[PDB]
């Protein structure tokens, strides 16, 4: 077996609809806890924002069914098979198994991409629309949250993911932040209208930032092994060399949380301790008695736990990613430019040292107040 | 299992020798004649016009160690162990198999530097060699043929290959291209010195280029499943719509080379044939009886099958990279912005209509100018 056609491109076939209002389609990989993360959890809050009296509803998942426990947590909606044609203010549509079978597709039913390959469907849906109906282009909304060609390198997933920011159609950006969004204008991607919308600190985390601090010798590192952009193994190295260079390195406490992994050894008896994904009560316990954070990104994007981090006091290393840069953000922030295992172990050095006041992101404390704008034009 | 490690930046460690003159060290990754092709070649090449007479000659294997019937093209080299120490004027030493090992660097050893990681391990001997003897840094030479963070998503090896682009110390740069430079000096890398070499054609077609030529209607791809920046995945979703779409691609023939693959079925009892490494008599008959190229290069480096091909009278698509457009350079080139399947089977349906003269880039068919002015530098 050799690489011959690409999944992400499988062909979504639609067929026409009697249906006759305004309808929004949200197309997302999933809806499944288990992927409740993220970009999924984000566009589904953002989706929930459309006035429901204005817009009817509706779901279509293209890479993943859901369990009976998944759909619990959209007890408002319908869960309806793609060969039916129900006219519900609200429903659900699995099509993750498209081959040889359609969706109904309306006159006026408006789509919201999520992931680039949803996007690119939408794409051709509405090309197929306009011609089936004798109508214009309708418009797409597309929810950009990160530059998606990144997450490949350059091949056939990079270019076909690039290809859905170069289409000539009505399209309206929504970027997961306004460094994004700037990345995109510099790189001369052009859209029919452009949004962003900032990180906002977690409602939970927010009430526990005024707490009196005990800080404790722990460097608490984000670890996620699968989500490559946050470069786990460059930290793992960094912490090989932090440990073995540093002669105090048995005062400190190594600490993992993001994703669940096996407890790393580091050298000298000392091991990165996972803690993976904790309730957010915990995680703030956390936060307020750590000191040092390393958080890395390889993205134009932020990332969230660098914001967080930083708001509970800890010293944060992270890095420098093109027009990124978060030194002039928060005076906690640590930004590294140039990015090596021996860099970073020396940073933390020099923080651990430290150990023995000045935002700019205000922000992102105290959210889609443009969605009301975007009805208007959809 | 999850990585733990980084294998690319395994430690390259050294010890002292007494060896006294200059002496230039090519870091390759192998000089296996199956990996021959690309940069390694190139590398190789580049370093034979270094003077015999004024330098010693070091090739230093970083990850790959040859057969007896590899070095029968290296002759000359003395092939020796890393355990050695001997002043010979040319050896080959292997060195991938590294733990617990050394190699020798003497004083005036100077690295050339080829793959990322090659680069990355001679910036640091070369600051061991600066404190072990109490010399100023020497000079690395890299010889950079693509931008090498672009074979990998946003990960660790991504950042840990640009870092070798970033480094302060002083590094000669000398690009695969012009076009490449460009690319550079466009995202701002600094180096000490910049020098570049433009495509030249393989003297072995050049032989063939003033033949008579009897058109056939055949197209050409060049099809490269193992090599992802070539985007094999693409051209043959590209070639399923044109087979589907065109009421004449039973008339056309398709051939694939490159690299073997089993013939690949594109519809209507048509498949795309392979004919996989031809000997460079074979393909010269090839082009001059095709009439229609693809060759896709995801990076700003413009390949060298498009050049082969619009030289041989093909119409080849191609595509853009930003500041690469190959439409500016010859006449039969055509340059896609938009890459997808569709618009390269409606740019075929143009081509093969067509069917039913004008070059900018003279260089090509009329290299290491520079060698000398280096050679005084280092």
């Amino acid at each position: 077996f050799i690489e011959t056609s690409i999944p992400e491109i499988t062909p979504f076939n639609a067929r026409t609809s009697s249906i006759k209002g305004k309808r929004l389609n949200l197309l997302v990989p999933s809806i499944n806890q288990e992927h409740m993360f993220g970009g999924i959890s984000t566009a589904l809050k953002l989706f929930e924002q459309f006035d429901n009296k204005k817009f009817k509803k509706r779901i279509i998942l293209t890479d993943a069914t859901p369990n009976p426990k998944d759909l619990q947590s959209f007890k408002s909606f319908k869960y309806v098979m793609p060969e039916e044609d129900k006219d519900f203010a609200l429903q659900i549509v699995p099509f993750n198994d498209r081959y040889n079978r359609t969706i109904p597709v309306a006159k006026h039913d408006i789509f919201i991409a999520t992931a680039w390959w949803t996007a690119y469907a939408a794409q051709r849906i509405v090309s197929w629309q306009s011609d089936t109906y004798g109508i214009p282009p309708n418009k797409i909304l597309y929810i950009i949250q990160d530059f998606e060609p990144g997450f490949y390198q350059w091949s056939s997933q990079y270019v076909l993911a690039e290809s859905t920011y170069k289409y000539r159609g009505p399209q309206i950006a929504v970027f997961n932040s306004e460094l994004l969004k700037q990345y995109f204008n510099n790189k001369g991607y052009n859209f029919t209208d452009e949004y962003f919308f900032q990180p906002k600190i977690n409602t939970t985390l927010k009430n526990y930032i005024n707490d009196k601090r005990q800080k404790e010798k722990i460097i608490l590192v984000y670890g996620r092994p699968s989500v490559k952009r946050n470069a786990f193994t460059l930290i793992v190295e960094a912490l090989k060399i932090f440990v073995q260079k540093y002669d105090r390195s048995n005062e400190w406490k190594i600490i993992s949380v993001g994703e669940k992994h096996k407890d790393i050894a580091l050298g000298k008896g000392i091991h990165l301790n996972s803690l993976g994904k904790l309730t957010l009560e915990d995680y703030a316990d956390l936060l307020k008695r750590s000191s040092i954070g390393i958080s890395l990104m390889i993205s134009p994007h932020p990332s969230y736990p660098p914001l967080e981090m930083a708001h509970f006091g800890l010293r944060v290393i992270t890095n420098k990613y093109e027009n990124k840069d978060l030194s002039n953000w928060h005076s906690n922030i640590v930004s590294l430019e140039q990015l090596n295992p021996e860099n970073i172990a020396e940073t933390l050095v020099e923080l651990c040292m430290s150990f023995n006041e000045s935002s700019n992101m205000m922000f992102y404390i105290n959210e889609f107040s443009f969605i009301k704008e975007i009805e208007e034009k959809l």
